């Protein structure tokens, strides 16, 4: 599980 937010 890997989240990147911008």
């Amino acid at each position: 599980l890997y989240i990147q937010n911008y």
